[PDB]
């Protein structure tokens, strides 16, 4: 059973932006996914200091990067908090819609894409180098969902049935054919040290076979 909702118009014409503006300097996309799972599993972190039993789900807290030639996919996975389905369809896109204002002002008052994660719209930088975005994602308190968008106006959600996580989210990046250099080995890890050097978090970069 699959749900299509709407985007709100303004993160519509965000996505609209980021697909459509030139800007070559599109490896940025890890950086924001990245920075989103380092968030996520700082949130679970501090709760489980209060509360132990929210790691009765997992107490591992770690990213893992896997690409995947044969289905021209790049996976961010994370055991932090993961999304709700009330985060997924309502509250994560209140808050962008604000942070997209204040991002398009930003951008034609000089700015600039790369700075899109200061204004807590970083994830929609995945279409910068993904036709589709598929993300799994498991909170404590909610059960396994599946959101996925191709952009073009709307996205689905729907209960997943496959592998169940635990808890956490994982991003899976259909990239587009020309961006295939996101699963080779050495890019990946150029991108990480460049951007992403000082994650508190353990980053494991799987090879291919
Ligand atoms: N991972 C992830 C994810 C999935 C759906 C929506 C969002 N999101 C909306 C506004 C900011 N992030 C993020």
């Amino acid at each position: 059973e699959v749900e299509t909702f709407a985007f709100q118009a303004e993160i519509a014409q965000l996505m609209s932006l980021i697909i459509n503006t030139f800007y070559s300097n599109k490896e940025i996309f890890l950086r924001e996914l990245i920075s989103n799972s380092s968030d996520a599993l700082d949130k679970i972190r501090y709760e489980s200091l209060t509360d132990p039993s929210k790691l009765d789900s997992g107490k591992e807290l770690h990213i893992n990067l896997i690409p995947n030639k044969q289905d021209r996919t790049l996976t961010i996975v994370d055991t932090g908090i993961g999304m709700t389905k009330a985060d997924l369809i309502n509250n994560l896109g209140t808050i962008a819609k604000s942070g997209t204002k204040a991002f398009m002002e930003a951008l034609q008052a000089g700015a600039d894409i790369s700075m899109i994660g200061q204004f807590g719209v970083g994830f929609y930088s995945a279409y910068l180098v993904a036709e589709k975005v598929t993300v799994i994602t498991k909170h404590n308190d909610d059960e396994q969902y599946a959101w996925e968008s191709s952009a073009g106006g709307s996205f689905t959600v729907r209960t997943d049935t496959g592998e169940p996580m635990g808890r956490g989210t994982k991003v899976i990046l259909h990239l587009k054919e020309d961006q295939t250099e996101y699963l080779e080995e050495r890019r990946i890890k150029e991108i990480v040290k460049k951007h992403s050097q000082f994650i508190g978090y353990p980053i494991t970069l799987f090879v291919e076979k």
